[PDB]
């Protein structure tokens, strides 16, 4: 992803696969825990949200053509979606977040360096913001699973 | 409208037994999860409390006499109390909200079908707004004890 | 603490059967002045909720077990129920209120010489602050009925 | 077809409604007017709310909704009379409740017709404005130390 | 209940969908009226993802798994997407809208029909609500458009 | 007593005016639907604060409102047409400037009566009203193209 | 006299007028009780603005208003008796109009006072507080049975 | 005397305080004016949800409150003095300081009778009040660089 | 009504002087009293900003054309700036502001005077409302400094 | 501690900089099932806390005292001792560590309340009964879950 | 030192002030369709403008620098020119001046982010990032009206 | 890899949880003309040093870090120093060593900004770089009261 265009694209799309992750977990969920992480999920689905339509206008603004089809969505992103399934648990549902999480922060990193190479400080910005909170997030959730963050 | 009108005022002496049964679950529980369930049991409450006042004067607005007594409470409902006891587990207490909430869910079915046989299509809405929230409800607390909601 | 634990449960049976009598009168009610003193219950209903709810958790923060089913509030309760009745005029109604709300206040006295004997300060502020505010309604109400308050 | 029918009288007889409402807030007078004047007030608000609900249902159906003064006063079955303060307080209570037992048979034929049609939207629109009266005739008809009567 | 059940799961799948498309037209958006109309798809889009949700849960509730991938809204659902396109005009972005808002209402009435059928009166509603405000937003976006609602 | 007169004049214009506004926010068609219907609902909102503030000072003053459609539509001096969805946005929103201008003008018939007869308080009323009501002809002026020409 | 003299004489007459209201409010007995005790609290409160606003305007003219409870009661034209229970709902109501009556006139004193100076600032806190005051008649006469009688 | 005589004459001192307050609100000159204008408002405020509790505790109790300024003037053991725009921000905070020094003296007075009266509630409306006038005390010294010296 | 229209476009030149005026006294404020004072400037200059353009507004309503560019409201305004120094006092600085006051004050008599005698109420209420605000500041202003209101 | 109360709201001023330290720690070092609802628990714990320290602190000025105001002072008079943050504590661990520090606060609360009306200071008494009856009330919840008796 | 931040906060606080003055004439004179919504969202703007003149202008304070604070300083420093009222200007005229006044400020601002890059200022670096950001939304979205890219 | 961005933080944690101390000695032993704005103005400071002490102690945990939580930890740690309160110290004296604390936080933030720059750690750079804005705003404000420039 040779530029910030092309990096905040690949995040419109992983983004977008990310919400749709996070709403399968919401739904399917089941286990001593649900009450709490189960409407939790809709907090970090609008904040993926938030991030999606900020990097995507943000591409608007630059000059490029936002992924809007969900078919540009699969096709493009780099995290696998599967079937939903009741008999997960929450420790795996919670931790499946963990990794879609730590795969968006990464491309995060990535989105951070490329803009920043390019002199693009505005898009650098988006990228060090949605950062810094999903990298929060990991530290809670991980912390619920008895865990150090591991960033 | 007898039946409508009847079944009507069984649900106020349901509901204020599953009134006073959910205030024993919260006020006897203990285990992991009591700081999230106590507090949510006030939430069962409140919405009990909104059917029982809906019910109780759609009664009184079509010539009824509302059940008024805790006699006439106990008397009349189906629902069964036993002592307060802090030696219940938190699943327990929960599935016990369950039964006393699948209870509510058929009352409230057969308050649907009566009103529907009688052209009340008012009080037919009220157990059918009712019947749709507890359903959920069963659908949750189900979750949190790691099975399907079984309607 | 025992005379403590005693009064807070007394009370917990005492509100319970006030509770279902405020409903009877805000549901039974006819006549002039309806479209004030209806909603005037609610009110009336709410603050007794409050001091059910915080009287119970006292006495369950004190190591004991409030009185949790209708029964148990039917037993123990000095209050006496009769079945709705539309006949009653509004002044009728309003002057049983005040009847209830004299027992509640002289309740609520012995809870505050009891704790205070006992040395429970705690549940002492409790009861003076309860009877503070249903001796001010017994003002407001006899002044509706045209009387002193003559508590 | 028949449902846009009984939309339209709705709208005709709801503006007649809250002009008549409007008329007992103005010239009410007597003991209970401090609650009685805003209560008409609510009232209003609520009547227009089924008003624009239900023109607005009219149009989405493809119809012309009554807009004119004329044609509310024309279509209407509801009478009005000159405003008079020496009117009861109790006599003014009545007026309204007559007011809603009428809007709450109107309503029902509404409920009926569309549920023959199968306009499920109108029907509910129907349903839910009828409980809302209903329930106020409950009300109105305790002050005045009367059952509900339905 | 199997057709309600798929029923809710078409809707799942169709919605998903519809937000994808609303989503699009919100980005692509060009012309006079942009400064309306785009925030405009905002209001609409959350409205979409309510009924995604309500259904959605309403099918978990009833003992169902709704599609909860990319993959699955895409082949399940009868709406097509196309590239983002900027060239498109505002009343051309908006007719869009308009048919698959058509499509949302009709869906709707045959997930009313079905529901009616079987006895499942809550899904019932949720359909009935849903294509209540459907309607409103075809007659609105057809006014701006100068034709009417041609329901 | 004059004073009287136009508060009244007011009453059967201003109800009359927010007859002609619902018409207008039902039956618009073409670019610009969705930010001038709701702006209608704005208007009518405050016609009607203006309807129930002169209303009531005529009360106060000793006086007996218009109160029935009868009564509006026989004293008012705005003419009501049938509704129709071919007339265009900017025609429509012609018609609620005349409106406007009408209302612009009565009010200041209003101030100038009140000020003759010592009437401070409906003189400010009258005040109040004019200045929001010519604001508001500003505004539609300028989506029209035009100046305010008041 | 003139503006500052007139402004003065409110101070003195809101403080006094205040006073009243209060005993009304805490010796108030009989059916209505509950909706007119609270009712007097929105008078008080709508009186001690009266009250700020004429002081301060009073004292950004240049004067010196009346500070003491001797200053009150010596210069106002009100007067107080012993607060007493067996007094009827009925003639607190009538009490406190007569009250708002004696306020209205002296608003109007100060109205035309203001205007011949060309102080038309305490003309505007003049006519602001008359318009309240004559409303609340209104409404107050209107629950007693009768006309506002201004 | 008993609890119901200093609930009267709470009534009696906290209207003086109130009219205390109010002139140095009023006649206040010198730098910190604008942070101590404002703050004598939120005084009076507390003073009168002082007043408004005690009188109907007294009520409730059985009592009759004063209700007159006459009442109030004569049972207050608070002084007034003429309103005076040349007094220093640090001696009228100094004014200030010695009202609510009387008031917690007063509370003190007022919670011992009711005590020993066991009636509690007075007691605790007693306290509340006296703890609040004392936390004020604090801030007005430390303003003025000194201790609370209670 | 050329005489209402050239005092209110006078009144638009002198509060976008007074305006910037009222900005730098807030930014080179030092002394005892920033803390009060400097939060301060900026409510009068939200009530400065607020006549600017009530005035300017009703000048457009009239048929006029309001100054809007900066050598506008210089050239037109009576009122005189000077650069911006650190080393003016507090007392100083409120002596600034009270003297821009009493200007704006007379200029809105002037308003009230030439709209009066013109017809023009409505312009008329305008300058009366701003002029009560403006001298009440003047008043508070004086107190602050240790003087009489002086208007 | 002991003499008067005075000496005791400088006491609670000590024990509740200590508290909050120990809560602090307790909202940071949490690891295990119930973070989610915990560690921001803590935070009202945390505000709470703070509440008291402030009102008592500025109580014992009113009555012309001089509140404890530096670290040092803080950790020299508190009757509560701090360890080094862990992450391997378990939840249950932390919240029954969160009970015996409340456990200590209602204690000091209790000796606050007699002390104060010893000698018929009414308003500092109030204080201490207001504080009691929450840190009480939590003892119950954070013993109930878990799964005990509050026994206070 | 940071002579060129101060400098470049100072030549902000100018063409703001101009900036201001140019949407407020745009909001008095507009006319044509469309003046509903883009009349009130000129007060937007200038809100927007307001802000960052406010926070430009004391970061510039808070450097020890001494910021233009008369209008014959604003008119005489800004690179921006200001044309007569007129209502005959079009709407789409209107809205192509504000996109034009815009890309200046977006300019500036990114002068502003490069010159504090350099001098290591790095709060008053966020200060025009921020900015710009927005003015470049903005852009897009005034651009999207007319038809057009946002070409920036 | 981020050793030096950790032990920042932690400094931080440090000094902020002994600069909360020291506002809250200030605001309890202020004395003195101007105590009604500035008694409540030092409730915000803390509140703000609150919020920084804990993003940046989270922060820490974040990284894998082990922030300090212990008073000995946070005065042994800290490069500020505590004194006895008094009350005897002017009005001018207390805001003066406000401004000493609120300068070496400032500093404090700039080397933290520096570190995490240096470490490529842009999230730690970011909250450094926040709170050293508003404590420079803060200094401006302070300083003025106090008739100065701000200095930085
Ligand atoms: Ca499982
Ligand atoms: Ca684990
Ligand atoms: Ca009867
Ligand atoms: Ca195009
Ligand atoms: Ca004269
Ligand atoms: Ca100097
Ligand atoms: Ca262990
Ligand atoms: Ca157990
Ligand atoms: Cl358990
Ligand atoms: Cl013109
Ligand atoms: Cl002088
Ligand atoms: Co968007
Ligand atoms: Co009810
Ligand atoms: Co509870
Ligand atoms: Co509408
Ligand atoms: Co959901
Ligand atoms: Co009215
Ligand atoms: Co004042
Ligand atoms: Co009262
Ligand atoms: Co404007
Ligand atoms: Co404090
Ligand atoms: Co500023
Ligand atoms: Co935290």
């Amino acid at each position: 992803l040779a530029d910030s265009k092309a990096v905040l694209n690949q995040a419109v799309a992983d983004l977008s696969v990310a919400h749709s992750i996070l709403h399968q977990v919401h739904w399917y969920m089941r286990g001593r825990g649900f009450m709490i992480w189960h409407p939790k999920m809709d907090e970090y689905m609008e904040e993926i949200d938030g991030y999606l339509d900020e990097m995507s206008e943000r591409l608007i603004t630059l000059g490029g053509a936002p992924f809007s089809t969900l078919k540009e969505f699969s096709e493009n992103s780099q995290l696998k979606e599967v079937l939903g399934d009741y008999n997960v648990t929450i420790e795996e549902q919670l931790a499946r977040v963990v990794e879609v999480f730590r795969y968006l922060a990464a491309l995060f990193q990535k989105g951070f360096d490329v803009s920043d190479e390019e002199g693009d400080s505005v898009t650098n910005d988006i990228f060090n913001v949605a950062k810094a909170s999903i990298e929060k997030h990991i530290w809670m959730l991980q912390a619920e699973l008895g865990q150090a963050p591991k960033l």
